[PDB]
RNA sequence: AAAAAAAAAAAAUUUUUUUUUUU
C-alpha cells in the first residue's frame, strides 16, 4: 500500500513523505525562518530592455525575462524592443530566485492549479491531458468545457460537468489575480508560497494512496480543513493521528531513505553506488561497481548494477526535486539490448512522477543526457549555501603552489610605478613558507625592485585558499605595524 | 617560443608561447613528481586472457595476455599461465585510466649510449647519409647476446666504438641487476632514470617549429646543453639561450596572467564570455556564456561568436591543464544548424593541433557536447588542489539549523537503542547553541521519551559546520568524564 | 538575630552560611568529594631519616611520605638533638595531619593529637597543654572535672555558662573517641586510618555553632534529616527545635539578600559604605591589602572614617575567605598616631569576633600594618581557583616589541655557539610577524655575519604573547622537515 | 674596570648598560616612542580649584590634567590655608612634571625647579636647599662660587675633587639656562613647553658618568659622534679620549657576557650563588620579595642566602628602577646579630644609589620594610601591559565555580519584574557545564520563574574569566538565533 | 563492516532496521 507520513513534531521544518510500503517515494520538506528560496510570485515593473528583459518587482536584484516568457498581454520577434516598452507592469512568477549577481528568472506565464485541472490565464494556446480511451474521451470533456486549461491525472474519467464544478473555482481564482494586480498593493501576489497544506496535497496526492498519517494533532486539523476547501471533504475520512512512541518516520524506517536525499552518494542492492555531482549548468551522476566476484559475469553486474541504479535516480530526481540538464555515467553494456533495456527502465521509473522528464539513448562514450521539468529549485541549495572556504571549487590549492603564485604576485605588484609598499596578508602556514624558504627570494624582490618594503602577514582569520595582497602607494605610507595590518582592515574593509 | 622559468627550485615551469598567447604549459614540483612511465614489482592477486596486479596503487592494475611475452608462461586462460600470490616486474603502460589502475607491459625495454635493449631490430631515422653508413660499422661489431634485440639510438652519433662496446655490458648487466633491486628494494618503489623530467620535457614538446629555447636559470640551461648535446645534437643545441633581466622571464613576455588562467575556475573572453570549469567523479563539465545583455546587441552574433571564441579557449585550456578523459561542454544555444556545426568544426580544427588523442561528437538537443581527451598525466587539478577539508567538495554546506536537527534525529535514534546509557554528540559551536536553546524542549523530550538515557551535546571549538561525532555509551562502561572534556577525549583516543 | 543559612539544592557545591540578621557573618563552600586531608589521624611508617633537616619522613598510605619534624614527636616514641637519637627506620607511630597539600609536598604530620568537641579541646598526647579560651565561673567548673591523669584539655568559648555536668558529657565522647582511637590503633595493622574528613556536622558545628544561633535553615530535606540526627547525637535533641526547611521560589540566599554579599569573598575589589574600596592582592609568601577613598570633591575625616570601615571589611573577609598567612595592609596616611591606633583597635575589635587566631602588630613607619592569621584550611584563592596559566600569575604580559627583541638577540646568542647548523624560533603570530618584516633585516644579518646557520621563525596558532620556544641544530641533525610543520612535529614528538 | 656600553644596533630600543668588570651594575633601555610625559620644564594655566584637597589643577598642553598641590606653588604666585587664598582660575604658572601618568589621573607638578649640571645642581626657585652629597679644594670652592642671591644649589657626587674654577664652569651653565627659561615663560603664551629630555646622549652620560668609569664603548658610529660633541660641551672634553667604538662580530653586550643578566632584571625570579632564588611580586601599592633556599647548616645557610639576597635585591632595585614600598620574607634567623647584619648589608649595597632609599629593621613577623623614590616608571610599568586574561589577578576561576555563579545569575536575573528573556553569553566550557551536568538546573530556573526564557551562548571570542549576563525587557524580545546574539552584542554595544 | 544465533518494532510468514553473541 501507498502512504503518506507527515512529520511535524518540530515546527522549524516541516516533513512530508510519500512512501510504498516501506520504501519512501517522494519528498518535500520546507522551513519557516531563513528565507523559503522557492518559486514566490511577484508584481513587477519593466525596468531595462534588450534576448531578454529587466524587471523591478522590490527584490535587491532585478529579475530576467527571456522571449519565451513575454506574455500577448505585453504587446503593442527579433527584438524584444519591438515588443516591450519601460515602465510596463505584470505579475512575474521566479523560477530561479536572486542567486549571486545574476537576476532572478521570470516568467509570465502563471498557471492556477486546482483539484482536477489546472488553468492557464495567459496563454489560449497552452492545454492538454497529463500522460488512451481514457484521454481521448477526458479530451472530447475537456474540448466543451483567451484561456487555457490542462486536465490533472485525478481528473481522469471525470464527466464534462464535474470538470465545470472544479472550473468555476479556477475562474475565480483568476478574478483573484485581478484583484490582485490592480485592486491591491504593488508588490502583492495571490495566495502565495508559504501555504502548508494546499500545495503538499496539490501537487502530488493521488487516490492510489491509502491513507495520510500525521503526527500532530493541531496540523491535521487544519489538513482536514484544507482537503475539504481544495472540494474533497469525503478523502478527509483517510486522514488519522498518529501517537507511537518511536517517531513517525522512524516508526516506518524511512528516515534513513530522506536523510539519503541529502547525501551525496546512494549505495544499491548489489553493492554498486550512485554519486551525484552537481556543476554550472548540470548535474553528472556516476554509477560505481561492487567487487568483481572473482570472475563472475561482469555484463549482468553492470546490468544490474544499471537498473537498479535506475530505479534508484528517478527516485532521488524526484526527493531531490532536481530540474535543468542531468548526465548519467552508466557501467559500460556491450550489447545494445543491455543498453535499450535500462534505456526504457529508467522512463518507465521517471513517468510515473507528472513532471516532465525527456531522455536520450547512450552515447558511444557511455554517458546519457536527460532534463527535468523545473518546477522548482532542488534541495541542495536551498536547504544548503556554497561553501566559504573553496568559494564552491570543491578543492583547496596545494600550499606550495600557492606560496610561489603569492611570492610571483608580490614581485608583480612591486615592480609598479608610484609604488611605496606591498602587503602580503595570507594563512599561516603560507606565511611560514614565505619568510622562511623563499625568504632568499623575498630579499630578492626587495634587492631587485629596490625601493618597496614587502610585508608579509600571518592572519588569524585566514585559512588555505584566502589571501590579500595589496600594494601602497607614494604618500600612503603608514607607520602600521605588521601585525597591526589585519587589525586595521577587518575595520576598514 | 618555449620559456622555462626555473629561477624557483620548487616548481619547474615549461611555457609554449605562439606570440604573446601561451599555448601549451607544463608546472610540476620535484619531490612529488614521478619521473619514468615507472616499473613496479607487484603480486598476481586475481586472474582470469588478464591478470590483476596489486603494484601499491588504489585499485588493482591491469595485466592482458596482449603485453604478456611468452617467457612469463610456467593458451586459453591466464589461469594456466599464472597462479595466484606470484610476484611480477611490470611497466606502467597507461596511467590510471579513471577509476582503474595502471594498464601494465611486461615488455620492459633498457636504454644503453648506443642502444636500447629488448632482453626487433633497427636504426634511428634521425640519423641520416654519411652518419647511418658509420654508426652501422659501429653497431656491427657489437657482441649483443643470442635472442636479445636492440634499437640504436640517435644518441649513438659520434660516440666513440671501443668505450661502449664494454658499455653494453652495464645494460645486459642491469637487466639482470633488476633482480638485485626487486629482492632489495620494496615492491612500490622505482628504478634508475630513462626519465630526467627536465630533459625529457623537450621529448614531450620540442619539435623542429620552436626557434629558440629561452632559459632563466643558468644551470638548468648547462644541464640543458648538456643533455641535448649528449643525445647527439649538438647543432641543435644553438636554440638554447639564456634570459638574464630583472623582470622574471614569463613577466617580461606577459605571459604570467595567462599561466594562472589554467588555475582559475574561470576564464573570460574577448567577446565578454566566459567559459566555467567544473570537474565530477568521472567526467568534466565546461559552462559558456553569454556578455550581459547591453546596448542594441545582437543575439545570434552574441551567441555564434562567444561560442567560437569559446571553443578556441577551450581546446587551449585542455592543452594547458593537461584534461583527460571525459568532457561535457553547454555551448549558447544557437538557433541555425550550420553555426552549431561550425562551432563543432572550429572546436576540431583547434584540437587536432594536439599531439593527444581527442574525439569529440556533435551537439545534442540539449545543446550538449561530449568529448574525450587522451590520458596522458595527471591534471593540474590533480597535481595543484586538494579536495575541499570542510565541504569534502560538495562546493556547498548544509545550513546550520537544517544540520541541527538532523543531528537531532540521529541523537532521538541513537537514544532508542538497547544496551544504551547515554549518547554524546559533538558538534561546532552554533549547532551546540541552536540545540541547546532553540531545541532544548526536543533534549528534553528525548530525555523524557526514550528513558534512562543521558544526551550531551558538546560544543568543539576544533569543529567546522560539515562535521560532527554522535556517540553510544554502553551500560556499566559509562564514564565520569565532563561535558567539555569529551572532544579533549576523543581528538587522542580517536 | 544570628542565623546559619545551608544551601545544598545543587550537589557540585555546598554552601554553609552564618549571617547577622541580613549582614554575612562567616562562609564556607566546599565542593563534593570528601577528599581527605582535614585534620586526618594515622598510623604510620618511618621511611627516611634525616639529621641535617631534624625531620622524618613516614609512609602513611599516601603516595608520597609525609613530613615529621623533631619538634612534633612525643616522649613515648623515644628509645632533644636528632632525630637518629629519637627514631629508626620501620618503626611504627601514630600521627595527625596538621599541614594539607604544599605544592606536589606530601601533608605534614604530629604525633600531637587532639580532639575538638562542642565545649572543649582534648589533649590526650600532651599533659602541659590547657586554659580556657581568652574570650572568656567557668574555672570552677574547668577544676571540677574528672580530666583523665597525664591528658591535658582546654575549654571554648562555647563553654559560657555550661554546666560542670553538661561538660562533662562532652568530655565522656571525646575521650571515648581517644579510647577507641588507641584501641584501633594497637589492634590494627601499621598502614591505615583512624579518622577522617567526612562527617557533616563535625565539620559544620564546631567550624559554627554557637547558641546565640536563633535558627538554622535547610533548603535540602535529606540534609535536614541528617542535621536533626546529628545535633540529637550531640545530645541536644531539644535543639532540633531550631532545624527548619526551607521552601521559597526565590533560593533562601536570595531572600536574606546574602547572595551580592558571598561573591565579595571571590573578588579583587570589595566596595564600602563610604564609597571607598579594599584591594587584595596574594604573592609568594603574603597577602598586602590597600585602601582607597572614594571620588574627589574633608579629606582627613574621610581618611580616617575609610580606614575605620576597611578594617571591620577586612576583618569579615579575613573570615569569609579563610585566609591564612602573613598579611599586610596601606591604610590610608593618618597623621595623629591615635587616629591610628584607634584604626588598630578596630581592627582588633573586628578580628577578636574570629574564634581563629588573628596576630597584629602596629602601624610601621611606612603606614604598613603586619599581621597573620592561622591556617585552618585553604583560601578561596588556593581551593577555588588556579595560577593563570598566560602571565603564570604575575599579572603582567610583556609588550610584544619588548619580547620580539629579546627573543631576537636569544636566536642570534644560539646562532652564536659553535657545531651549529640551524636555530628555530616557535613564536605568537605577532612576535613572528614583528620578527620577520620590522626585523627582517636583523634576521639576514644574523644569517650574513654568524654565517653558515639557517635560521627559521615559525608562527603558531598554538601559542599566546607570552611563551616562546628557541632551539639549536647541531652538524648534521639538518632536516628536510618544512618550517609549519616544525610546530606539528613538536606537538606529537613532545 | 667600570665601564659604559651602548648598543644601538637595533633603533627600536636603545640600551644603555653600565658594567663593573663582567658584571653588571646599571641600566637602561628606551625605546625611540618620542613621547614627553618623561620630566619635561613647562608654562601651564590654573584650570580648576579644590581647597578640599588643597590642591589645584593645571593645563600644561597635554589630554591629561596637571594636578598640583599647596605644597608645590613658590610664594611668588599668591596675591596658609586655601588655595582660594591663593590662586584663581586662568593664572598662568612655571612648572615641572614630578609624577608620570598614573591611571586615568593627573600628572603630578611642581614649581620649584631645580637644574643638575655635570658636578652641581641649582636650585633657583628655592633658596633652602643646598649642601655636599651624602654619598661623599671643595670645602674652599664651594665658599668661592659666585652663586646669585635667593638660589640654592647642591654639589654633586660627580663634585669629588673638581676645583673651584671647573665648578665656576658649571655653575655658568645653569644660571644661562635659567634665564632661557624666563625668557621662553614670558615671551610665549600660556600652555607651552620650555625644555627637554634630550637624554639619549648627554644626560644619558651627565646623571651617569663618573670619573672612575674607564671607558664609554659604542657599537653605531653616529652615537660615537654625538657622543664626543656632547661629553665637550658637559665640560669634560678630555674624556673624549675614553670615547670608544666596538667592533666586534658579537654583539657587545655578549662579548661582555651581561646579556644573560640583564632579562633577570624582567623575569618574576632570579638565582642565587648558594643555589637559592629571590621572587619578586608588584601588587596594587607595594613590591613583596620572598627569597627561597635551596634544597649544608640550615642556620648558617639561610644567614648566608639572605646576604647574598640583600647584594643581588639592591642590584635589582636599580635595574629594574623600582619605586615605592617593598617588603621581603628573608628566611627567619635565630641570632638577631645575623638580623642587624643583613639589614646593614643591605644598606651598603643601596647606599651606592643616588635614588632615595630608606630601610626598617627586621619585623616581628620576618618582614623588612623599605621604600624607593619614583625617579621614573620602572620596566613593570614602561614595558610591560596588564594581562588581559586574568585582568592582572594572576588567578583563573575554576570552570565549575564561575558556572554555578552564573547560574545563580541567571536565575537571580529571571526573578525580575518586566522580564521576558535572560542571555548569558560565556565561554565554550561554560556553556558546556551549563548546558549539560547542570541542564536540570537550567529546566529548574525555566520552569520555577515561568515564563522567562533562558538563553546559554557559547562564544567564540570569550575566554574561561569573561561572562556577561543580560536582561530583556517586555517587548525587546527578538527572533535573532541564539548563535547571533554574540554578533549583535558585538556590535551594538 | 563479514558467517551462524536469539530477542523488539514496523509493511507481505521470508528479504528489510537495531542490539548483542562467537572455545
Ligand atoms: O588546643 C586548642 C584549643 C582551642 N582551639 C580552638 O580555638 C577556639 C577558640 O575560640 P573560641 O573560644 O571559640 C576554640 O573554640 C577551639 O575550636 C583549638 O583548635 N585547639
Ligand atoms: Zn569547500
Ligand atoms: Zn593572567
Amino acid at each position: 500500500m501507498k502512504r503518506m507520513l507527515i512529520n511535524a513534531t518540530q515546527q522549524e521544518e516541516l516533513r512530508v513523505a510519500l512512501v510504498d510500503g516501506q520504501r519512501l517515494y517522494d519528498l518535500d520538506i520546507e522551513s519557516p525562518g531563513h528565507e523559503q528560496k522557492k518559486a514566490n510570485i511577484y508584481k513587477g515593473k519593466i525596468t531595462r530592455i534588450e534576448e531578454a528583459a529587466f524587471v523591478d518587482y522590490g527584490a535587491e536584484r532585478h529579475g530576467f525575462l527571456p522571449l519565451k516568457e513575454i506574455a500577448r498581454e505585453y504587446f503593442p520577434r527579433p527584438n524584444i524592443k519591438d515588443v516591450l516598452r519601460e515602465g510596463q507592469e505584470v505579475i512575474v512568477q521566479i523560477d530561479k530566485e536572486e542567486r549571486g549577481n545574476k537576476g532572478a528568472a521570470l516568467t509570465t506565464f502563471i498557471s492556477l492549479a486546482g483539484s482536477y485541472l489546472v488553468l492557464m490565464p495567459n496563454n489560449p494556446r497552452a492545454g492538454g491531458i497529463s500522460r488512451g480511451d481514457d484521454r481521448t474521451e477526458l479530451k472530447e470533456a475537456l474540448a466543451s468545457l483567451g484561456m487555457g486549461l490542462i486536465v490533472r491525472t485525478a481528473g481522469v474519467g471525470k464527466s464534462a460537468e464535474a470538470l465545470q464544478w472544479d472550473l468555476s473555482f479556477r475562474l475565480k481564482h483568476w478574478e483573484a489575480i485581478k484583484k490582485a494586480a490592480e485592486s491591491r498593493p504593488a508588490p502583492f501576489l495571490i495566495h502565495q508560497e508559504s501555504n502548508v497544506i494546499v500545495r503538499a496535497f496539490r501537487d502530488y496526492l493521488r487516490q492510489d494512496i491509502g491513507e495520510i498519517l500525521i503526527d500532530n494533532p493541531k496540523v491535521l486539523e487544519l489538513a482536514r480543513q484544507h482537503i475539504a476547501a481544495l472540494g474533497r471533504p469525503d478523502f478527509s475520512s483517510k486522514i488519522k493521528l498518529y501517537t507511537g512512541e518511536i517517531p513517525l518516520f522512524s516508526h516506518y524506517q524511512i528516515e534513513s531513505q530522506i536523510e539519503s536525499a541529502f547525501q551525496r552518494e546512494v549505495r544499491l542492492p548489489s553493492g554498486g553506488s550512485i554519486v551525484i555531482d552537481s556543476t554550472e549548468a548540470l548535474t553528472a551522476i556516476r554509477i560505481n561497481s561492487a567487487r568483481a566476484t572473482r570472475g563472475g559475469d561482469i555484463e549482468e553486474t553492470a546490468f544490474n548494477t544499471n537498473l537498479e541504479a535506475a530505479d534508484e535516480i528517478a527516485r532521488q530526481l524526484r526527493l531531490r526535486d532536481l530540474g535543468g540538464l542531468i548526465v548519467i555515467r552508466f557501467i559500460d553494456m556491450t550489447p545494445v539490448r543491455h543498453q535499450r533495456a535500462v534505456e526504457n527502465r529508467l522512463r518507465e521509473a521517471v513517468r510515473q512522477d507528472r513532471a516532465r522528464i525527456q531522455i536520450s539513448h547512450i552515447s558511444r562514450f557511455g554517458l546519457l543526457e536527460m532534463s527535468r521539468q523545473r518546477l522548482s529549485p532542488s534541495l541542495g541549495e536551498s536547504s544548503h549555501h556554497v561553501c566559504p572556504r573553496c568559494s564552491g571549487t570543491g578543492t583547496v590549492r596545494d600550499n606550495e603552489s600557492l606560496s610561489l603564485s603569492i611570492l610571483r604576485l608580490i614581485e608583480e605588484e612591486a615592480l609598479k610605478e608610484n609604488t611605496q609598499e606591498v602587503h602580503a596578508i595570507v594563512p599561516v602556514p603560507i606565511a611560514s613558507y614565505l619568510l622562511n624558504e623563499k625568504r632568499s627570494a623575498v630579499n630578492a624582490i626587495e634587492t631587485r625592485q629596490d625601493g618597496v618594503r614587502c610585508v608579509i602577514v600571518p592572519n588569524d582569520q585566514m585559512e588555505t585558499p584566502h589571501y590579500h595582497v595589496l600594494r601602497v602607494r607614494k604618500g600612503e605610507e603608514t607607520p602600521t605595524l605588521s601585525y597591526m595590518l589585519p587589525k586595521l582592515h577587518e575595520e576598514a574593509m
